[PDB]
């Protein structure tokens, strides 16, 4: 018969009483139309920024009995996507854009077919930025939720209403890891509506939840602030007498731990609360300040000058350096215990 | 009836005289908008260029007589963002753009509704690059009052005027906070009507107070710099004749206080003023420089050489070490009592 | 006779049953378009995003029947490229795009021949920034294998299908040289075809493998960290009494080998599994380490003090330096043949 | 009567004979445009780019004795900016444009009005980023002239003529202020006409003068550098047996200059001529390069070893001291008088 | 008569047969195409990119006897630039394009001009980022070949031929100058015909050859390593018995040779290759490190201890101090004759 853009002629055109400016079912019941999406990419997630750029195919399904047909043989028309601008489409939205694009090259990547009773499949492939605020309360051992929120901008809660499928509203792509975290397989799937002055408006959201590597912030953070305080520990093996070199080398670890503790927050947002990364540089900071000032108090006793009180003050001044190297030691450990059980139970 | 976007070709088109070039109430009195913004993000608030990105929705009403309808029965009309190169709208811009842009993924984020008297809402949605010029005279204790301005390029002031609406003209959304900044709720709104040669033109204005976090700026700079200079004043623990000890403690301290200096202003703008963290950080640099010319007169007294005057210059150099023990802990307390009292006033 | 442009207008036109939105051999056999490209530039690869940039020449050949022509003499028909709306071309795209262009300067940068039976050919101009997931388990001596994919984003398999020419399915230019990288003449051509709930679409893929260079991160990161190892073992033939000396060089080596440590990876992603210039990193910070750790030993045993009992430990704390000088230069060789022959089995 | 646009329909249609594509009083005298500028926002003059951001109002005017009308009563007409592709416009552009864009947020910010006579109005926002050749002889002292030059690229001289006109030819905003530079009120205003093999074209153009501040580079480079100096002299207060005091002290001075002078030319161009900063930091460099060059002749002739030739070599080496405590802070005292008077002359 | 784009409209439109999707001469000869360029700016020559910006005038000449005329009566048609999508024009593209773009700003940057036998003069403004592979092998010491080519998509060689004009092929501005750059006047101007499977396609291109700056370097780069190597020498000048002294002045040295080592390749591209700044850093490393090698010979010898024997290992070091302090400045004055030649003969 009739080829099936020139049958949807017959079908988009101004016979037979087609507007595409006017919704499904106008002057009725909303339009519902459910959703969801695919995830190609994902990653790049920035917290400098607090955003996340995501690669999605977004599939919308709903029903429009002005597109049915029945001369038609077949099932479904895969129509061309030039022919979309014919057609009634959802306003859909994201409230966190942050800057978005289509994909244009070769093709604009849309998808459109239209069964017989007129349910409408619409795919297009879309780049997000999204903006998800971070929860930095506990840096390395922390669990990151970043969402994606899905709204309608024109049409209010009695005409247009957004839905998930019951059929696995968001899937994932097979060789989808990241550098830095892993995301969890359970998607919370809930609505989020929103009220303005202007109407209620439909809104749908997905949750991510994302959990880190500890891998990466041991060997540049932890493992060498761990090496610095126990170079702190070898002045109390030196003799005491070694002036220049018990003092050179708490001057030395004390001032690289301050190094090491800039360099700790150099890729974060400046937030003022205090996080567990800064709990151990600053814990980590004390073993090596109260380490020179351990010998402040060896080289002033053993200055204190009979010979019989001066061997007094000798034997003072090396029993406390005996203390000090099973003391220092042990109160780091009984720390490391405290510290990474705190962060093992959250 | 007739459908409405059909029942707006017999009130957009070229029939019953509408021309989308000419103002309402042309050749009478000028157009009267009223404006109010609904602010989605708000962030990234930039001090090497001096701006800050916001995510809002411009919202604007009128009244176009020429819109007016009887013959429908219903008060609003939710027209499609297509036809909206078909009706007038002000030449509404932002005095301080530095770039902007629409959002136009999956439809064009605008939104159109018209009542039965012509009452004509408008809402876009835009994000801005907005230019705020900062002032850092105190500069981690400062309030940022960073504006937005919404001007009228073509139509002067008799012809068309801009206005706040006197219910809610800034409405913030529910979640927004903001890493550095606290958001004041209390904003202002006036005028800021432009006087050219061209003619005067319209203007509204809307400011934004911005109180920063004081917690980012005193782990990274505060406190740091107050352990330097405590760092330096273990000298006077020391003995004298420990000459490699001592000196290179001073050297150390005071050329570390230079390296946490320049990195106090790495993202600033090059301002030539001084300011509150300069003077902090100079004075703490007085502190570990006046420490190391302390033990320059030390090692001078202390050489001065009968050994009974040779016991006089022993005896001055000890007793010009047990003063400043106690003296430079009591000069840089009440430093502390004069810097943070005259920046918790202002 | 008639120009081939309107000779084309008798075949691209609504004469003669012409229609660009329906696919060649309708309700037949599915279209199988062959293809190959040509590799202008390559490179930029980067690490952190893990992605590289590419500029290809991508041509595709399929056949249209619709297009056939007896009357004109000529087998082909250079047409213009503003004709190309005029014709039906397959959707491809890239399944890793993550932003791509055409190339539009001074002409769209198109090609477009028909052959007498209707072979069309077709070449564009296409830069893409293409993502390949870094595997670094052995980072300077590894072998990355970054693919690019060619989808249908409409059409599933029972309407278009990809192949690649059996003829030199990738060409590379002539002077196409990487400066990190070289690219193996061996290229892999497979299929990818994906399955979602849409249907199933036809992909083809091309595999590169790009062997490192070595000889840039031996200059910078693998001789200065051998530098400042044997650095260490010049404390050995330093005199023990020299106590500020063999101690100060403990220092100082040990925490620049923390700096040349955190350097090495400042231009990585922040990947949590451990790499080859980490073990390099962390076992050449091991022997600076263990070089201070011998002089606490030394200083140690020797302050143990009858002079005949004396004489025990001083023979003792120099009978510790005269095997470390010996021994650490042969524990460093033995493992840098473990090290290297390890990575040159791989 | 008629609506403007209405009555427009009868001044730019093609009745009455009105071509858009050709100059008004063609084959005649060419057409004399006269210009000038509003400039909103100025600044982000980076200087490794060597281009400076501005943001322009265009305002341009000439005669179009076409547009002339006379039964309309008004003497102006405030057309609508989209009917701009209807008339003839000036190919104004710029020789230093380096990228450059419209603003075209809630409208083409665009302005058109039309006197009587045919005087047309059109004034338009641009955002240019210029570029302008930086002279960086004598760096923090010096004044930059950075211009914009407005040229035709399609009309020749006996075809269109740039002016500026005699009331205000650039007009500056009011709170127009530099983080690093201030602006200069008197401006130069020229002609800068072209020459090619195609012919000779109009150019005007508009010089700015930049004068810099100079407390931002006191803080953190004048003022620094000058401490590090001070910070040598204390060397010569230290007792001559003191060796790695005096020599610790010698290094870290010296290759902290080398530090600070490589700093101050990170955010600089790669030029290859000497500047103020330069002979500054090299000066600087000298001064405490000569300092550790003074101990090493004090250390060698106190080495010099009669018990009476003895005393001669130690009161030499103390002879040489006490010149130094009085000669070095002399001859920094008198090259500061003549480096600042020089760069106070210029 | 009538005016020139009414007289365009009977040279252009569909009357006299002309088709813009034609060349001329077809079915004929092939059209040859003459060029030249007239560059305005030129730099940001990256090197990490290996690519530079350039902006020029691209000039082109052809033939179209179907544009030739009679009855007008002057000698060009200075046409209109929205009248150029109406002729044919040839299809030049950049085969090193790496994004290029138009200037759109007040009018599209385009120029037309036709002469009576048919002669069409075309010129546009195009702003490119061409990429230029970079040698290395002699870095501060180079001269770069970076060139330019200019191809034709869709034409082949028998339908479009680019050629260079013989009266000045490449133009460059006045006040065209570089930061770190001079640019040659000899420019070379050859062909570059490429051979595809598709065809073989016209092609010319343009070398420019790039000498540096050598000023830049010296104060950066070649200067402080110099003083560093003469920072050394003073440790022989040092008492033996100093040993934290000439220790820490060996120390000190030898690990900021290898931090203006690693600053010696940060803006550069990694390229496995040595270079000519490395083969300088790499020996002046070694003359910072043999002089702390130096004194492990000098403690090492007068440890050696009858005081007859002990006489002669203390005459012993210091013969080996007294030769060094004369040979080692020796060797690196006869190593700056041998460098510096070897690359001026180059
Ligand atoms: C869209 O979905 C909703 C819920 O499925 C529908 O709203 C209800 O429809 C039933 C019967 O159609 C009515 O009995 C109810 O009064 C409706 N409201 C509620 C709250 O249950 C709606 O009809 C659907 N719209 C379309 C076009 O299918
Ligand atoms: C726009 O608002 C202004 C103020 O409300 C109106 O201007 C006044 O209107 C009243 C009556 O309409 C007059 O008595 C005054 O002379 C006007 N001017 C002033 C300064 O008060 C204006 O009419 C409104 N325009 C429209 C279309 O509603
Ligand atoms: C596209 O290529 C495939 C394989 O060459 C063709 O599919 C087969 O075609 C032959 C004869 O044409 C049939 O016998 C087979 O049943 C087909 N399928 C398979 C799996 O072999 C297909 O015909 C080609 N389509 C076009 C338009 O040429
Ligand atoms: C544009 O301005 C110039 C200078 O004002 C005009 O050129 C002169 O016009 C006068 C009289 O119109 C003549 O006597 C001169 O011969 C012209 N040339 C010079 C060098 O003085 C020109 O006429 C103006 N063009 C228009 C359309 O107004
Ligand atoms: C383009 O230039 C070439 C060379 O000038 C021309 O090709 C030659 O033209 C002459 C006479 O026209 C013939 O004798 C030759 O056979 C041609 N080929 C060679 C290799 O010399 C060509 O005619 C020119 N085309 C046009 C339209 O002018
Ligand atoms: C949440 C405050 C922690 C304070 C820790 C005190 C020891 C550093
Ligand atoms: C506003 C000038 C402050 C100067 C402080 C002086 C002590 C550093
Ligand atoms: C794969 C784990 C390697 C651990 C090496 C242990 C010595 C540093
Ligand atoms: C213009 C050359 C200045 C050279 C100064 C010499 C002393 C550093
Ligand atoms: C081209 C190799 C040069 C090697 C120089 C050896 C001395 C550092």
């Amino acid at each position: 018969p009739m080829p099936p853009s020139e049958f949807l002629d017959k079908l988009m055109g101004k016979v037979s009483g087609y507007d595409a400016r006017i919704r499904p079912n106008f002057k009725g019941p909303p339009v519902n139309v459910t959703c969801n999406i695919f995830i190609n990419s994902f990653g790049s997630i920035a917290e400098t920024t607090m955003d996340y750029r995501v690669n999605i195919f977004l599939r919308q399904q709903w029903n429009d009995p002005r597109l049915a047909y029945s001369e038609y043989p077949d099932d479904s028309l895969d129509l061309d996507p030039s022919m979309l601008d014919s057609i009634w489409k959802p306003d859909l939205f994201f409230a966190n854009e942050k800057g978005a694009n289509f994909h244009e090259v070769t093709t604009d990547n849309k998808l459109l077919r239209i069964s017989k009773n007129g349910n409408v499949l619409y795919s297009i492939r879309i780049t997000l930025v999204l903006a998800c605020p971070m929860d930095l309360k506990n840096f390395p051992m922390d669990v990151q939720t970043c969402i994606m929120q899905l709204e309608s901008f024109g049409y209010t809660m009695n005409d247009l209403i957004f839905e998930w499928d019951e059929k696995g509203a968001v899937q994932v792509a097979d060789g989808l890891t990241l550098p830095q975290f892993i995301l969890k397989e359970e998607k919370d799937l809930r609505y989020c509506t929103k009220h303005y002055n202007t109407g209620k408006f439909t809104c749908i959201e997905a949750r991510f939840h994302l959990e880190r590597q500890m891998g990466y912030y041991l060997i540049q953070m932890y493992i060498p602030s761990l090496l610095i305080v126990i170079l702190s520990w070898v002045s109390f093996w030196i003799n005491m007498d070694a002036a220049p070199a018990r003092v050179g080398l708490g001057i030395t670890t004390v001032l690289t731990m301050t190094t090491q503790s800039s360099g700790s927050r150099a890729s974060l947002p400046k937030v003022s609360y205090v996080k567990a990364i800064d709990i151990w540089m600053a814990v980590c900071l004390l073993f090596v300040f109260s380490a020179l000032l351990e010998y402040a108090a060896v080289n002033f006793i053993a200055r204190q000058h009979v010979e019989e009180m001066r061997k007094l003050f000798i034997s003072r001044a090396k029993r406390i350096d005996t203390v000090s190297r099973v003391a220092f030691p042990l109160v780091f450990l009984i720390f490391n215990i405290f510290y990474w059980i705190t962060y093992k139970i959250i």
